């Protein structure tokens, strides 16, 4: 069945450039600004677009040794974005795969709203534990405040 997480956060980043960075860039960007939280990510097949495959490997120690996610949407006119984790981590014989949406939205101040979807798709009668939950959004946000310290830091990139 299905188990439906949302949350909002908020950024510093006008959303056009943060969309541009943090969502179509995340492959070479997290591991560069947040290297503690995301060890590397490998594309494995596809451009970019719908059904791309990436690998994405953690640091040693994490709780996970990788996933593999597949980019499902990709909306630059309304700042969405829709991938699954589909393998690896959690994924096995009670979790099928976790599809997640990301929509960033422009506030009058100059910063954005993150709106997040996180989708739970489990194998049998296995219920997702909150501690799986609160750890996707603390990386979540580990990644976002270290990508918004290197996007005000370089003042020439993503523009």
């Amino acid at each position: 069945g299905v188990f439906n997480y949302e949350t909002e956060t908020t950024s510093v980043i006008p959303a056009a450039r943060l969309f541009k960075a943090f969502i179509l860039d995340g492959d070479n960007l997290f591991p560069k600004v947040a290297p503690q939280a995301i060890s590397s990510v490998e594309n494995i097949e596809g451009n970019g677009g719908p059904g791309t495959i990436k690998k994405i490997s953690f640091p040693e120690g994490f709780p996970f040794k990788y996933v593999k996610d597949r980019v499902d949407e990709v909306d630059h006119t309304n700042f969405k974005y829709n991938y699954s984790v589909i393998e690896g981590g959690p994924i096995g014989d009670t979790l099928e795969k976790i599809s997640n949406e990301i929509k960033i939205v422009a506030t009058p101040d100059g910063g954005s709203i993150l709106k997040i979807s996180n989708k739970y798709h489990t194998k049998g009668d296995h219920e997702v534990k909150a501690e799986q939950v609160k750890a996707s959004k603390e990386m979540g946000e580990t990644l976002l405040r270290a990508v918004e310290s290197y996007l005000l830091a370089h003042s020439d990139a993503y523009n």
